[PDB]
């Protein structure tokens, strides 16, 4: 049953997953035909493989990532405003996206969006 | 051409609109076909007539809305949080949606959905 707090539930159990680069903790959340599009507007990755690969390109650099507002969530749906904060050759870049699940019957996400533009990726020089 | 410039300007437009209660202003953000699912999971309000009378009856009573974070903008879609307060029988109540909006070709707003459930509305006794 897909109440508020089951989601919002899954979405503090996916942020705490990518801190700790906790891969499985992250597949375990989805759907095994659930799809992936991050960011929006690219190509869905597909199927639980799929989506393991990206998550694994991801978590290639140590990410912090924090929920900065409350959870949105109605109706098999949830959304959330975070932050992932990463240093690369000594420079420190903060993505400040607005992701989107839906869920399924069983509670499992079967679809992630993840919106953020060049203008949601702050970086010094 | 939906540039996220001038999809965060339509984001900023939107909510002044709402302040002012300006509903020529907010109605003619979208295209004539547009459709309006406020809150995420009901039925949506399809076209300019419907959408008018919606936000006709949202501005019963004066809203003060305003962006809490940056707006996510890139291909052709917007997400955004805000606030909206009001005041009824002396109880001031403050609802904290994400909003999503999709834009078309000539960059009006072809889609709006509303996304905030029980826990995202805070009113005092």
């Amino acid at each position: 049953m897909n109440t508020p707090e089951h989601m919002t539930a899954v979405v503090q159990r996916y942020v705490a997953a990518l801190n700790a680069g906790d891969l499985d903790g992250i597949v375990a959340l989805f759907a095994d035909d659930a799809t992936v599009e991050d960011p929006v507007g690219s190509e869905p990755r597909s199927g639980t493989a799929a989506i393991r690969e990206f998550y694994a390109n991801s978590l290639k650099l140590p990410l912090a990532v924090e929920l900065t507002q409350e959870v949105r969530a109605v109706a098999n749906e949830a959304a959330f405003a975070f932050i992932v904060s990463f240093e690369y050759q000594g420079r420190k870049t903060v993505v400040a996206p607005i992701d989107h699940f839906r869920f399924n019957g069983a509670g499992k996400v079967v679809s992630m969006r993840a919106l953020f533009g060049e203008k949601n990726i702050h970086a010094g020089a």
